[PDB]
This record gives C-alpha cells, structure tokens and sequence, in this order.
C-alpha cells in the first residue's frame, strides 16, 4: 500500500537526488530516529548480486565500536531543498575529512565488542550512515481520513557506506559489491538466471515430500516474518560456523528439521538454496509475502513468474526507465488493482496501467523484482511434480 | 588542465546533480549573465546526430518573443548547497543554489502569451539560418562572491613571449553567477511550444554505433575529394586562418546556413571566412549546394572543439601529421563502444616517433575532449560524457586530412 509516508518518502528521494540516486528510503517514522548519521546498520549474507538484503538497525553508533570511546562531530549540513503544498528537507552529511580524521585518531575496540562477534558469526556485513535527508519543519501529511503528523528532524532517507572490520577498520565511500564486512561481470537478465537456476538445480533433488514440507512450511512462515527473520539467522551462522543448530518452535522449526542432520549439523548442499529463497522472500514487502502464501499452486506461480522473466528481459538496460507491455493473455483473469499479478509487480515499486504498456520500469525496482523474480522461479520449482 | 575553470565547475555539478549528464556548464563568468533563467539561446543547425554544436546567446528572453510583453514571473529556489571540490591550511567551501522555473509556470505562460504576430526580427533570422532556439529552465549560481586563483602549468619561452601576473592569477566570481545551466527546445510555428523532455530529432521551426559515424563522415569527404587541388589547398589554408579567430568562423557559419536554409545570394565576407566563401560561391552570389554543404559540416564540427584543440589543428595542417592523429581517435571511438558505459582503452605501439606525454599534441587533443588520460596501458579513459567533442576530433581530423 501507499502507506501515506512511504509515498512521500519515495517522491522527495526522486526530486533531490534523480531518479538513479543512491538515497535509501526509510520504512517508518518509528525506525528513523536509528537511521541518523554515524548509526550502524547490519545487512545479512548476501547470496546474490541482484538483489540485497534490507538493512537492519544495530542500534549503536561508530563510536561504540572504537577506542578512545568519544562522541563524533557534528554532521555537517550540505543542503536544503523545498519539495512539492511545500515541504523543506535537508541534507546532514559526514565529510570525508572526518571519516579520514577518525580513521587516524581511532582505532577498532582491541577486546572486540559482543555485537561484532555475533554479525561475524551470522556472515553479517556492517555499515554506517554517512549522509541523510531530514525535515526541516513539522508537516501534516494527509492521507479514508489518516493524517500522519512528521516531526521537524525526521529522517526520511539515508546513504549508507560499507565499513571492513579485521586487523584494522575501513570506510567504503566508493561501494564494491564483491566486498564482505569480515575477511574468512556483467549484470544483465542472462546472468541473473544462471544464478537462479543454479539454485533450482539444488532444489528438486530431493524427495517430493521433503520439497512439499518445506514448501508448505514456507506458506506458513510468509504469515510470521519474525519467524522466517529467526531461520535466516539460524541458517546464516551454520553455514557461516558449521557448529550444531538450535532447534526452532513452530514452521522455522519444521523447515530447519528437513535440512539438519542427526547430530545437530545442517546439510550444506540444503540449507545453502533454502537461505537464498528465504533471503528473497526477505527483500518482499508484507503484501507480497501474504500473496505468494495464498498463490502457491505451481499453476498460478508458473504464469506469474513468466510475466516478471518478460518484465525483467525488456527491462534491459536496467539502468534507464523503460515501458514494458506484458501478455496479460497468459492470465486466467483480467488485468486490474484487483489482479494478483498486477499488486505483486505493483509492490516492487514499477507504476502499472490497465493496457498498452501496462508495465513502467524505474531503476529502483531492480532489487525488488529480481527478488520477486527468484521467489517465484524456487517456489514453482518447489511445488513441482518430478 | 581545465577549459579556463571547467573541471571546477564540473566538480560542483557531480556533487549537486550527481552525474555529469543533466546540466551543461558555462564557458566564462562574462557570459554568465545571459544564461540566466528565460534567456533564450540558439544553436546552430544540426548537422550530426554524433556531435552537437555548442548554445550560443541571443542575448534576449523569452519574454521579448511573446506577447502580451511582461516581465517574467521570479525563479523558484529549489535549493542551496555547500560545495568542497572546487580545486582541480583549511579547506575551501563554495556555496551554491539552483532557481529553476516550474512547469506550472511554462503551462501558464503558454496559456496567457502568445508569439508576437507580425513576427520577431531575430526569430526570422534565426529561420532563415535554420537555428534551434532553446530556453534557460534551471540555473547553478552562486550564493556569495568567490576568489578561485588559477595555476598556469609551466608554458614555453614563446607562448610567455606572445603575452609578457604570474603562474598564480587571482580571479573574482561575483555573487549570482551562472556556473551550469539546463535547457529546454522551444518550437515556434503558429504557437510556441516548450520541450521539457528532449527529443534529438526536432526542429525549432519546421520547413549508433562506431560504423554509422564512419560512414557519415565518409560521405562527406566523399563530397570534399571531387575538388580542384588548388581550390581544397586554398580552403584549408584558409580554415587553419578562420581558426585563429572564432568570430570569423561564426559568421561564415551562418552565412552558409542561412545560405542552405533559404538560396539566396549570400553578401561577401571579409578575410579568410570571405575567401572561404568565394570558393563555396558562384558568380550570381548563392552557394553551390554541393560545395557549401560538406564545408558546413566541417566547420560545424570544429566549432564543437576548444580554443586549444582548435590552435593545435591549425598548427598540424599538414596530411602527414593529420593521419597519424585520426588513426589514434579512430581507434579511441572503436574501442568505447558501447559509449554508455565507462571503458579503458589501450592505444598501440610507436604513438608519435618521440614520446607519449602531457606536451603531445595528440595527449592535449584527447585531454581536450574530457578523456583522462595516462602515460601508459591503459592510456585513455573513455567517459560517456565525452563522445559529442571525439566525435567532432574525429570527423575533423578525417576532413582535414582529406583536404589534401
Ligand atoms: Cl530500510
Ligand atoms: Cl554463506
Ligand atoms: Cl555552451
Ligand atoms: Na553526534
Ligand atoms: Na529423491
Ligand atoms: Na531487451
């Protein structure tokens, strides 16, 4: 859904940084008190170089993980804009200086901090906020009848830059997307199947209960993300640790007993694609998740993962915005807001219409589609008969 | 070595825009002043769909066009920014804004004016010329006055000689200076209209890849090798003349525009541009179509290069010099594409004889056209940005070498 303040967030992203920008939107007003300059913010494992991972609040600051343990300066305001009816944003960022004179200055917490340990465990990767976008004076957004009131100094968007932690700490101003937190190629459709398919090849392999228990299962975690959220975990640090898991309560449990051995170790070969799927499903939004629960005969799954594979492939360069026309054919049903297909691609950020384009692609929905993309390819695979 | 200040300038566009593709920089802090919002520009008739000539100012607003006349209504302040790079025992910060003109205020001025009836003087020359007209939409200016000194790298006994201040000068940017600008391509026939999104292939007033660009210029050469040897050797005596003086070859550019665009007689210039189209000409006073054609291109072309890239053709005339530097561009554009994307490029073996550096001509040629270059493998750094001036180098050195 619009979510009155995600709208907000994502027009104002748009008209201060461009359409390819590098801003981050935040998801609620709640979180954004964690999302200010100097946070750290963890991210699981990622298993593709398609899609990400959503960030995740440490809830602590740089200097909480350096010595001598002092206060960071002040951000520094780089500048103001009036978004439109007129809404003033700025922009708080740390200067390269002062990343360089801390660098200098502090060095990584010699007895290392607990919460270091358990994101090297999990295979986490760590960052930092450098730059944000806050309001400058309260507004009153409206939104049936929701006002949403916005505070003056809310953040509403943020960058983010890679810190690698290991003998010494390091900042990544420059993002490489090969580079992992703790030390243990063209992106096109082409590639981005290979890696899927890969996946796949892994999955079917097993017997047809084993494959209708997981998919069942994964029906049921999509209603509890905190649950799926706490697999993930336990999948991460075994695969990252290889030591015996815990095991989980409720559907996690169910899907971790399919894919551990008897001593309490899991089975490499199983649990590796089944933390790839999760991963995607991750990256989906609430409303997603509670349709690819509903949908996930491999009937209706088959036919909406060829619109998103048409989607993606007309969608190349993916750095430019193009108009996709979909066969709407291929469908059981007409092409609506009601249609199921229509609010999964709608959800991954692309603007749709009735007919003829029916699809508009924005760079920014690359990360959600190749994630709805991979979810739908592994659970029709799933759900397959052999 | 910037273009006088345009590397900081374009520092100051990549950390406000982002990318180097949206706002177009401007050339001196004397011409600021008429790029400011509403200022109207023209550019010169487009002869390739590789290279485009540079905006040049009429010295006029939109207002002036339209009727009923009235000032315009005031830029909007869409923001302000504090810059840090604008060098290329403390640091230097510059502080900047954008205005730009909504387009609710473009709608509503398409609505309440109209184009002046019995027709603008400068409007009707432009058509005759066969011009472009655009309109400044959004500005970067200044906030605050500014002093950025210029460091002049060395220069020969000679090139001091010619002038005779030091290496350090001390240049003063008022407060409110135009340092980018974007545009936006009016088209006026019986109503104006205003183009916020550009299309490449429209006409203010209406009457791929590496090979493509070969085979345009090729066909122009094609056109320039059917002349008399003494006629091609006195057209290219006279354009390393015209390339000493920019005004020069700027008004024999619109003579032979104008020349193109309407067929009538065109009135005798003076100096080399004069001798230029004495050639072009025939004894009624219009241009020979196939004559003036090619020769429009050429000049359209190197209208498109620098001061300094202009100064190093006109040294290097000569079809011995001229070959060597082609086959070094032609190689450059044949190995960039796609131009899309950022690609590293690695010239051949025995480049000039001497030596690859900063003092050869073909390194301040490629320089020129916003290429970083490198002493050695990989030697050039092909940037999207940079494919409107190599490809004017390029075509160029291809017709000045086929000049004889
Ligand atoms: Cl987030
Ligand atoms: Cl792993
Ligand atoms: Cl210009
Ligand atoms: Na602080
Ligand atoms: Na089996
Ligand atoms: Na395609």
């Amino acid at each position: 859904m619009p979510s009155a303040f995600e709208k907000v967030v994502k027009n104002v992203i748009k008209e201060v940084s461009g359409s390819r920008g590098d801003l981050i939107p935040v998801d609620s007003l709640r979180n954004s008190t964690s999302f200010r300059p100097y946070c750290l913010l963890n991210r699981k494992f990622s298993s593709s170089r398609f899609w990400k991972p959503r960030y995740s609040c440490v809830n602590l600051s740089i200097k909480d993980i350096l010595e001598p343990s002092a206060p960071e300066p002040e951000p520094e305001c780089f500048g103001s804009f009036k978004v439109s009816a007129s809404m003033n944003v700025c922009i708080l960022r740390v200067t390269q200086k002062t990343w360089e004179t801390m660098q200098h200055e502090r060095h990584l917490q010699q007895p290392e901090n607990k919460i270091l340990q358990q994101l090297r465990s999990r295979g986490d990767d760590l960052f930092v906020v450098t730059e944000v976008l806050q309001t400058k004076e309260e507004v009153q957004i409206t939104e049936r009848k929701k006002m949403v009131t916005i505070p003056a100094g809310s953040i509403l968007a943020f960058r983010v830059a890679q810190l690698l932690i290991g003998s010494k700490w390091d900042i990544l101003l420059v993002s490489d997307e090969k580079q992992r937190t703790f030390e243990p190629e063209a992106a096109d459709f082409q590639g981005l199947y290979a890696e899927v398919k890969a996946c796949s090849s892994e999955l079917e392999s097993l017997e047809m209960e084993l494959r209708q228990q997981i998919l069942v299962n994964i029906g049921k975690i999509l209603q509890d993300q905190p649950s799926m959220e706490a697999l993930e975990a336990s999948l991460g640090q075994g695969l990252c640790s290889g030591g015996q898991v815990e095991p989980l309560d409720g559907p996690a449990g169910c899907i971790l007993e399919c894919l551990v051995l008897d001593s309490g170790e899991l089975v490499p070969e199983l649990a590796a694609p089944i933390f790839y799927l999760l991963g995607a499903l991750a990256v989906l939004s609430e409303t997603q998740q509670q349709l690819l629960a509903k949908a996930l005969e491999t009937t209706v799954l088959s036919k909406q993962l060829e619109l998103v594979k048409h989607v993606l492939e007309q969608s190349t360069p993916w750095q430019e915005q193009s108009s996709v026309s979909l066969p709407t054919v291929l469908l059981g049903d007409c092409w609506d807001e009601k249609n199921p297909t229509w609010v999964l691609l709608e959800e991954c950020g692309l603007r749709l219409q009735v007919e003829s384009p029916q699809v508009h692609w924005e760079p920014t929905s690359l990360i959600p589609t190749s994630a709805l993309y991979a979810s739908l390819f592994l659970l029709s695979s799933l759900g397959q008969k052999p």
